[PDB]
């Protein structure tokens, strides 16, 4: 037990030493009970003393500097189990020992860096509450020692290392030392004159004064006002960093040709800035000079042009803070009430004039100035939208990418936001700032495609912010612009280019086109042009932007026009092939169910009859001329092209369907009964597939194609059953013989053969007829329960998609054919009870969450809806066996995550046997468990005894009163959720396994906080317009 030790630092002879050192350092970590007390004093007092011998001179000081650190490591390890009992003396020794030599100083600076790092860390995540500021309160004394320490090795001190490490630990334990006695202290005089102009200190220095600025003054008057020391500070700072950076001198340039130390530094000025800002703002705008404020957003500014992305979202965030604090002032006017008039903004959106506002004693005219600039680097600064699908690789090609960064796009999000509020500020100066860099991108020859991208971005960006006259107006400028651009610049890259901002933008403005018709024809016809360019970037953009528009504005397409003679979707069904010519077939499938979304327009029902018809005519005609080819020889279906095309025009449908809902009848009658003729088909060609080339037939390409054209056909089957309408009618016509077609086959079929999109069809018509399935319940059981059970008895982890589509098939049948469920055999029961069970014992949280979820279903209605004697039967087995695998699973260091619902299902289980309420008691289920387990009549009685059986197995550590109390706690609390779950989150806490374990036990409390988060943030953003995009509402 490192005897050895002591004779090692001497007698050896070094790496062997330090990892004794190591070695002791993980003995005290592992051990400190052992110990006995001389020998715990001893370890201290020779620590210190070895620490001692190496430091009076310094240059023993660098020659043994790593021996040091772990010295010192080891005292901070030390230091977390032994300081807190009781050492206050060593604060006032090391007081002490700075005033012995220099070295020893800098020594004890170090270390008092290093505790307060580990502590310090443990504590800044803490939100400093309420605790933080406790024990800041509890150590104020000698922590004012500390500051007479730093203070006054600050004023005595020559050497560079001293300095360093001194300011090394102030900033340390700024926050936990005393405020008042900072501010009362010239500190920052001594801050500022001589350490802050010396290069080598500055940085630190500068970090110190941060967290100063950053220090939060709870109390105005609390202490004292701390506000006019604040500005001197901030106003003598800002005038020596003026005195640093030259006004003329340009950053973005500069920046890249620096090194880390001096990057670090504009870091921490940028910091500096937002956080006093962030805290401390009206200071500086109730100050007569005014200049402050203005050169300090300006610095702003120029670092905000630094291409960085840690910088520039520091920046950022602020800027939106200061925008967001602006903007709600003119939110909060009166003059919001007489919106009536016409005057004022409207709760909704549409920036007002600004004019009308500059006779205002506003705050925002103070940064007049700032702002004009602000925007201008905004735009700079705009990123990719999520709705552009192409940018320039490094390399240089245009090419399509299909995900960005989660890190991107919240940035976007930002950024938008941002440019909203800016634009809401002054509607006039950015219309004149975005109409400049459009003319110059057009003619200027400032062009590049960074900065057209950019300007283009930020254009559509701001929809809905502009009221309908200005945008009018704007958007006329612009597109004929762009559309001057589109066909003046050529290549691939920069018709891509402009094509892409073009089609971003229209994709962005559909209520400027609504009342501006021949602009949005003009833009349709520049769409297919743009298909009809090699790139697949751009005619997925433009099928894109097409279908986005037709979504928003599907009504004027339907409508006759003044300037045409014929409607305009009459006019896009004759040349439909000439315009998919070049597309692939997803591209074409989006073609669709955009001209879908314009059929579901139309309000005439015999001429929507019609428009459907002769927009599938092509697919019909297709699918016709493949039937009669089908009908010849089933064989050709069982061919490579065949089937892809056949899923083309199921995937076409499907699309078609989609947009156009309730409606999509007509279509689906014509289509339906040959599909279900394919269907056997297919099905039958795969029997004698595997007959002729065994089990493993499924493997080979054939087999994969003819299942791949069955689920084709069931998507599209589900599709419409969930558009549905007219519900009778699709249960007389469509279920029987659908069932007829898929149950039987299905069961006769193989493993390999069957399919889980049968279930997955099962699942969505029973979901949509709720109780017209009832009748055919029996069928669907009968063909597929028993045989798809076996497939996951013999293989554990097998047949995955089968598992789940299986399991929230069951859950779509109790959900909504309970009544039907009475029926089952009694042996299909328990399998269903075995796999509801299975449900939850697996690792993946949401096929676990459905499975409780399935099971607190079935006994809701089971209890609810159902005779006392069928009910009492069925807990009479089922009580306990859900019971105890309930608990089996909470018990669980895994299964965690299912806690939310678990608590609610024990508590349902207790609420059956005794309930809150009831003038004369109401028992839902009155007989228990069979006798042989226990002849002892009484439910509540043996449901303690039995918990408290489990129970003892999970921990031994608990008395037998502490099981008592929990059980009356949870028959008490069975009536109140939040409660109950909570005393149980508690209980389980406390054990050891689950404190190590942490906290997924808050789940529906995170739950609740963000519903009621995003409410707020949602209902604040659609009060201002451009927040919220057009498809969001």
């Amino acid at each position: 037990e490192d005897p050895d030790a002591w004779l090692m630092v001497d007698e050896i002879l070094e790496q062997t030493k330090f990892l004794a050192l190591q070695v002791l350092d993980n003995v005290i970590m592992t051990r400190w009970k052992v110990l006995p007390r001389e020998q715990c004093q001893g370890i201290r007092n020779f620590v210190v003393q070895y620490i001692l011998q190496c430091s009076s001179s310094e240059e023993s000081l660098r020659t043994h500097r790593t021996l040091l650190n772990k010295l010192n490591l080891v005292l901070v390890s030390v230091l977390k189990q032994e300081w807190p009992h009781n050492w206050p003396t060593f604060i006032n020794e090391i007081v002490s020992a700075c005033h012995s030599s220099l070295s020893v100083c800098e020594n004890n600076m170090i270390i008092l860096r290093l505790l307060s790092e580990e502590v310090f860390d443990y504590s800044a995540d803490q939100m400093t509450s309420t605790k933080t500021r406790n024990l800041k309160s509890t150590m104020c004394a000698e922590f004012s020692m500390i500051f007479q320490l730093c203070q006054e090795i600050l004023n005595s001190a020559t050497q560079p290392s001293l300095i360093k490490a001194t300011l090394e630990t102030l900033l340390r334990f700024c926050n936990w030392i005393p405020l008042g006695y900072i501010f009362e202290t010239p500190l920052i005089d001594t801050l500022r004159t001589r350490f802050l102009e010396v290069p080598e200190f500055r940085n630190v220095t500068l970090q110190c004064l941060t967290e100063i600025g950053g220090l939060q003054t709870g109390g105005p008057g609390q202490p004292h006002t701390y506000d006019e020391q604040l500005i001197k500070m901030f106003t003598e700072v800002l005038t020596t960093i003026s005195n640093i950076i030259p006004l003329q001198m340009d950053l973005k340039a500069t920046y890249p040709n620096s090194n880390s130390r001096d990057q670090e530094f504009i870091q921490n000025l940028a910091l500096f800035l937002t956080s006093f800002f962030t805290m401390h703002l009206p200071l500086i705008e109730n100050l007569p000079n005014r200049d402050f404020l203005t050169h300090g957003h300006f610095y702003l500014i120029r670092i905000s042009q630094i291409d960085d992305r840690e910088i520039f979202k520091i920046c950022l965030d602020y800027w939106l803070k200061l925008v967001q604090e602006l903007y709600e002032e003119m939110q909060s006017l009166p003059l919001n009430d007489m919106s009536s008039m016409g005057l004022g903004m409207m709760s909704g959106g549409g920036a007002p004039n600004p004019a009308l506002l500059e006779h205002y004693p506003l705050r925002k005219h103070k940064y007049k100035e700032v702002l004009s600039n602000l925007r201008v680097v905004m735009i700079e600064k705009m990123v990719r939208p999520e709705e552009v699908l192409i940018v320039e690789n490094d390399e240089g090609e245009i090419v399509r990418e299909f995900v960005k960064d989660t890190d991107s796009v919240q940035l976007y999000k930002t950024i938008r936001e941002c440019l909203v509020y800016l634009t809401h500020l002054d509607v006039v100066d950015m219309e004149q700032i975005m109409t400049e860099k459009l003319a110059r991108q057009v003619d200027g020859s400032e062009w590049s495609w960074h900065n057209c991208n950019v300007l283009c971005w930020a254009i559509g960006s701001i929809s809905m912010a502009m009221n309908e006259e200005t945008e009018k107006r704007f958007l006329v400028t612009v597109i004929k612009d762009l559309l001057g651009l589109t066909e003046m610049k050529r290549g691939k890259d920069n018709k891509a280019v402009v094509a892409s901002n073009i089609m971003y933008i229209v994709g962005q403005y559909p209520r400027f086109l609504k009342a501006h018709w021949k602009f949005l024809k003009t833009v349709v016809n520049k769409l297919f042009e743009f298909m009809h360019e090699s790139h697949e970037g751009v005619q997925d953009m433009a099928c894109d932007t097409f279908i986005k528009i037709a979504k928003q504005c599907r009504r004027h397409f339907v409508a006759l026009q003044p300037s045409e003679n014929e409607p305009f979707i009459e006019e896009i069904i004759r040349n439909i092939g000439k315009i998919t010519c070049d597309l692939t077939p997803q591209q074409v499938h989006t073609f669709y169910e955009a001209c879908g979304y314009m059929v579901s327009a139309q309000g005439n029902r015999n001429q929507q009859e019609r428009l459907l018809a002769e927009l599938m005519a092509i697919p019909n005609a297709a699918w016709d001329e493949i039937i009669k080819a089908a009908t010849m020889n089933p064989g050709i279906l069982h061919e490579p092209d065949t089937i892809k095309i056949i899923g083309n025009i199921m995937k076409t449908n499907v699309s078609a369907c989609s947009s156009i809902g309730p409606y999509f009848f007509p279509q689906i009658g014509r289509l339906y009964n040959d599909m279900l003729q394919m269907y056997a088909a297919t099905s039958q060609l795969i029997s004698e597939a595997v007959a002729r080339d065994g089990e493993i037939a499924t493997k080979m390409p054939k087999v994969r194609g003819l299942r791949t054209i069955k689920k084709e056909i069931l998507k599209l089957v589900e599709t419409f059953v969930e558009k549905a309408e007219d519900l009778q009618a699709v249960r007389s016509q469509m279920i029987p013989g659908l069932l007829d077609s898929v149950l039987v086959d299905y069961n006769r079929n193989v493993p390999g053969a069957r399919d889980a999109e049968v279930l997955k069809a099962m699942t969505v018509i029973i979901t949509r007829l709720q109780g017209l399935m009832e009748d055919q319940v029996p069928a669907i059981m009968e063909n597929v329960f028993e045989c798809t059970l076996d497939m996951i008895n013999k293989d554990f982890a097998e047949y995955p998609e089968h598992r789940v589509e299986f399991f929230n098939l069951l859950r779509a049948i109790n959900l909504y054919c309970f009544p039907a469920l009475l029926k089952l055999d009694n042996r299909q029961f328990k399998f269903v009870i075995d796999s509801c069970m299975w449900a939850s014992k697996h690792d993946n949280r949401d096929v676990e969450t459905a499975g409780l979820n399935m099971c607190l279903e079935l006994i809701n209605n089971i209890a609810e809806k159902t005779d006392v004697q069928t009910c009492n039967a069925f807990f009479n087995q089922f009580f306990i066996r859900i019971l105890q695998d309930v608990f089996f699973v909470l018990t669980d260091t895994d299964h965690k995550a299912g806690f939310k619902t678990q608590s609610m299902l024990l508590m349902r289980l207790f609420y059956f046997v005794h309930p809150a309420d009831g003038s004369a008691p109401k028992i839902q289920g009155p007989i228990y468990q069979p006798d042989q387990a226990q002849p002892g009549t009484g439910n509540r009685e043996f449901l303690a005894n039995f918990v408290g059986t489990l129970l003892q197995n999970a921990f031994a550590n608990l008395t037998p009163l502490q099981i008592t109390t929990f059980v009356k706690d949870c028959f008490e609390l069975n009536t109140q959720y939040d409660k109950f779950r909570v005393v149980l989150r508690d209980f389980l806490i406390s054990l050891r396994e689950f404190a190590g374990d942490n906290a997924e036990l808050y789940q529906v409390e995170k739950e609740q906080q963000e519903r009621e988060a995003r409410a707020a943030d949602l209902e604040r953003r659609s009060k201002v317009g451009g927040l919220l995009k057009p498809s969001e509402l």
